[PDB]
C-alpha cells in the first residue's frame, strides 16, 4: 500500500547537479511520501547571466518562482511566431503553468539568483509512459537530473551525424555541433540581448506576496489561492498551488483536502505542524523549516502554527479545483452539523456545542492565542 | 491479472463490528473478485434511535436502503447553512449519492431498523490515495470498519490538546472532550429533536419502492435503473445501480455491460445464476441468496432465473451511464442482425434463423415456461 | 517500470491461427514495448466469401484496412434496425472505429483476400478488467486468438441447454444449434446475400493514398493523419492513425509524440530508423521492414529515412488529438527559439544559427539528400 505512511518527516532533495551558471537540487521520487503523492519535486536555481536550455517532461508541470525575476518561452508545436515564438517576463510569487511534453527555457539577468521550485505529476491521465521521472533536453551533452533514481546527452545527439546533416539540411561540421559536441544551466557570457517586454492562453498567474489574498486577517496572516477559476491554464494541468504568510504564533485550522494530494514546500521561516490520518494515529508533530517539505495525502487533516514573523509555504494540491473541509472556524464542517448531533457525537452539552460552533469567528486562519 | 477469473461463488461479510445502536458489516475486499471489480462492499444496519457519526472516504460511495426510514445529512465544503446545512430524508428503496470526501451522517427514529448496502468505489480517479478503503471519522474512538484489511480514534483525537484549544477556541476540558475520550453507530438516549423534512443537488433518487419501472412485465416482474440521466449526482460519482424485483421461474435474459462492473447484492428471495466468460468457461452456476453477493465482471454473460416471488436484487455498475447489450428478446444483439449472417455464424437454416430473432418478443424480462 | 526500453526491435507476430476463411496473427502482449505501450496488436485476413463471427472486447479498437474491399456492420445496443442495423461498406485505405464493448462482423466478396491490421487499447479508462486483451465471441466453438497469451467456446456455449431454451424462447433442437454445437472467420458457401450499399455518427475515414493529405512534397511523399477533428468517432476511442508515403531516400524528421504512444506498423517497402530516449541513448537502429512493427513510446524521439519506393506505413498514436513536435523543420521547435539562445545553446555563431532556422524549408518530410 503506497500510501500507509507510518510517519512523514520534512523532507530535504538527496541531489545536487552544480552547472555553470546555476544549480539543480532533486527529490528522491522513490520515498513513500511522494511515491504515495504522485509527484517528483525539484528546486532550480539561475543565477546572473543563466540561461536554462530548453526541455520537457513527460507530464503536467507547475512551476513557482521563490525568488527573482527573468523570462521564460514555451515552444509550442501549433503556433505561430513574433523570427521567434512569444516570452513572457517573471517575477516572484509567478505561478508558471507547462503542460505535458511542452519545451521551455528560463533566463535570469539580475544579480539575485532566480530560484524556482516546481512539480512533475508523474502520476497524470497525460503520463503515458511509468511513475519514474524524466526530463528530454533539446541541447548539450549533460544527464538529466532524474537519471540517478533512473539507475548522457541530450535527444539531439544520440543521432547519427549524417540524420542530422540530412534533416537540419546543414553540413557535416554544424552537424556536429548540433550532435552534443557545462550543463542544463549554462552562462551567457554577454547576456541575451533578446528584448524584455492555447498559444494565447496565460501561463504566469501571480500568488506571492503581491496580490489581493484570498484570505486576510491583518492578526493572523493571509491565504492565496490560484485554481483553474481564477488560472485557466490549469485544467489544462490538472493542478494548482497555495501561497500562505502566519504571523508568529497564529494558526492555520485544522482540515483536509477533500480531492488532491498536498505537497507543502516552506518559503520562510519555520512552523510546527502536524497531520493524523485514519485511524487517528499522528503521522507528523513537529517542524517544518525553509528549504524542507512535507506531504500531507488526500483526507488526511493538516494544521500548523507559525513559529516566525512570517512563516510563509507554497502548497502544490494535485487537483486544478481543490476542495478544502475545515475542522475548526466560521465555516467549519463541524458548524454546519446540528447543534443536537453535535453533542451526541462529541458527548457535550447543548451550551458547549455552542461554543464550539461560534468561539472562532475565523475563517480557515486563527490569530495569536494572546497569552 | 485480478478478472483472470475462474470461479466466482456468493459472498458473504467477513467482518461484524457490533455498536452501542447499531452493526456494520463489510467484504473482504482482498478476494480477486473484488480486486477486478474495484468496489468495496458495506452493510450498516442502524437500529431505533441510532446516530451513525460524522465521517468521510477517499472515493465515491452510493447507498442503497434496503428498508427502513430516517434522516440523513451531508456537510459540503462550500455551502450555506440553513445554523446548519440541509438535513434530507430517506426511505427504503432510495439511492444516495456521496461525492468523493463529503462527510455525511444517519439517523433513525423508528423501530423496523435501517439497512443501507453500500459501495465505495476505491478504484476510482478520484481516489489519489491506494486501493485500501479507509473511513475517516470526526469523532469518537473506535476503530474503522476497513483497519482488519489494512493490517483506534477519530481524526481530531489525533491532535495535541494545545492545538485543539487554540483552534476552535474553547477550554482545557471542552477540548478533552473533542479529543475522544458506543462505537460508529451511537444511540441517543432521548432521541434527536432536528426538524423532520451542488449546494442544491439532489443527492436521493428512489429505485426500489417506486410505481415507474424502467421495464416491467406483469407476468415476469420489473426492473428499474438510475442513470445520471435521471439522477444528476450520480455524474460526479461515476456510479449507478438497478433495482429488480423476479416472479417465480421468470428469468433476465443473457446479457453483458458494455462499459461496466455490477455487483449484484440479493435483496430477498433466492435466483439460479449463470455467468460465463470470454472463454465460453460457466465461471458461476449455482444459486445467489438474501444477503450474499455475486460479481459480474466487465464483458460477461450474465442470465438468472427466479426461485421465489419475488428475487430482488440492487446491482451497483461501475459507471454512471452503463450500457447493457442483451443477447435474447427484442432488442437483442442477434435480432439487429442480418439473417443470413445467424445463419452463417450459427449454422442454422433460414427458417430456424427466425425463431430466434422472433420467438421471443419480450424485452430483458421473459415470463416463466409455463409447464 | 513499464517504458524504461533499453533496446527495442522490429517486432513479428508470435500466434498464428488457420481459420476455415482466413487466419489470425497476434503480437504477444507481454513484451515490454506492448507493456509499455498499453496495445495489443493483431493482423486478421478475410479470404473471399469470409465471415468474421460477431465479437467484442473491454476496450477501444481501431482496425486498419491494409487491402481489400468488403461490409461490415456494428450492433450497437440502443440503435434502431433499417430487419436489422445499417450496413457500412469499407475500402482499404479505412480505418474503422468500434467503441469499447460493441460488437461488429466482417464479410469480404471479391478474390482478393482483406487484410487489416487493429490494435485494441487494454491501457483504456474505459476497459474496467484488467491488462489482458481478450475477444468474445457471439458464436463458434473455437478459442479466442488471445486465451494463449492468457495461458474454447462463444458465450452462448457455456450457457445450460434450458437456459438458452427458456431465453429464446425456442426448442432444444435449436437451442442445441446455438449452443456453440470452422473458426473465427468462416467462409459462406454461396456468400450472403445482404446488399452493399451514435447510431448515425460516421464510424468510417480513409486515410489510405486516395485522400487528400495533410502533407504532400512531391519529390518527398505525403502524410495523411485522422484525429477527432475530421473524424469525431476517434474522441470516442480516444485512439488516432496516421497513413504514410515515402519516395526512396527521403525522410520524416526527428520529432517526438507530445501527448500519446506511436505503434508503427510497416504497411509497403522497408526503412531505417532511428529513435532515442531522454538520456540521448539510441535506443534502436536498424531497419523495419514490411509486416513487421516499431513501438515508439510518448517523448521519445524518431527519425526515419526510406530505402523504397514507397515505404507506407499506419502508426496507431494513443490519442484523438496527438500534438506533435518536430525538431528540424518549417514548423520547428528551434525555428521558435530565437537566434541568440539557439546560438547558445548549441554553441553557435549567429550565421550558423539562421542556417538551422532556414536551410530546410520544409514541413515534416524532406526530399533526398541530392546525391
Amino acid at each position: 500500500n503506497e500510501c500507509q505512511i507510518q510517519k512523514l518527516n520534512a523532507l530535504k532533495p538527496d541531489n545536487r547537479i552544480e552547472s555553470e551558471g546555476g544549480l539543480i537540487e532533486t527529490w528522491n521520487p522513490n520515498n513513500k511520501p511522494f511515491q504515495c503523492a504522485g509527484v517528483a519535486l525539484s528546486r532550480c536555481t539561475l543565477n546572473r547571466n543563466a540561461l536554462r536550455r530548453p526541455s520537457y517532461t513527460n507530464g503536467p508541470q507547475e512551476i513557482y518562482i521563490q525568488q527573482g525575476k527573468g523570462i521564460f518561452g514555451m515552444i509550442y508545436p501549433g503556433c505561430p511566431s513574433t523570427r521567434h515564438q512569444k516570452i513572457y517576463n517573471f517575477r516572484e510569487g509567478d505561478l508558471i503553468a507547462v503542460p505535458t511534453g511542452v519545451a521551455w527555457w528560463m533566463y535570469n539577468n539580475e544579480d539575485t539568483p532566480v530560484v524556482a521550485v516546481s512539480i512533475i505529476d508523474t502520476n497524470s491521465l497525460e503520463n503515458q509512459l511509468d511513475q519514474m521521472p524524466r526530463r528530454f533536453y533539446l541541447a548539450g551533452n549533460q544527464e538529466q537530473e532524474f537519471l540517478k533514481y533512473q539507475q548522457g546527452g541530450s535527444i539531439l545527439s544520440g543521432f547519427t551525424l549524417e540524420f542530422l546533416e540530412h534533416a537540419f539540411s546543414v553540413d557535416k561540421q554544424i552537424a556536429k555541433n548540433l550532435q552534443g559536441e557545462k550543463g542544463a544551466i549554462v552562462t551567457v557570457k554577454g547576456g541575451l540581448s533578446v528584448i524584455k517586454p492555447i498559444c494565447t492562453m496565460r501561463l504566469r498567474h501571480n500568488i506571492g506576496q503581491t496580490s489581493s489574498p484570498d484570505i486576510y486577517n491583518p492578526q493572523a496572516g493571509s491565504v492565496t489561492t490560484a485554481t483553474s477559476l481564477d488560472f485557466p491554464a490549469l485544467s489544462w494541468l490538472r493542478l494548482s498551488a497555495e501561497f500562505g504568510s502566519l504571523r508568529k504564533n497564529a494558526m492555520f485550522v485544522p482540515h483536509y483536502n477533500l480531492n488532491a494530494n498536498s505537497i507543502i514546500y516552506a518559503l520562510n521561516g519555520r512552523a510546527l505542524i502536524q497531520v493524523v490520518n485514519c485511524n487517528g494515529e499522528r503521522v507528523f508533530d513537529g517542524e517544518l523549516q525553509e528549504g524542507r517539505v512535507l506531504i500531507v495525502p488526500q483526507n488526511f487533516v493538516v494544521a500548523a502554527r507559525s513559529q516566525s514573523d512570517n512563516f510563509e509555504y507554497v502548497s502544490f494540491k494535485t487537483n486544478d479545483t481543490p476542495m478544502i473541509g475545515t475542522l475548526a472556524g466560521a465555516n467549519s464542517l463541524l458548524n454546519a452539523l446540528p447543534e443536537e448531533v453535535i453533542q451526541h457525537t462529541f458527548n457535550l452539552k447543548s451550551q458547549q456545542a455552542r461554543q464550539i460552533k461560534n468561539n472562532n469567528p475565523f475563517k480557515f486562519l486563527v490569530p495569536p492565542q494572546e497569552s
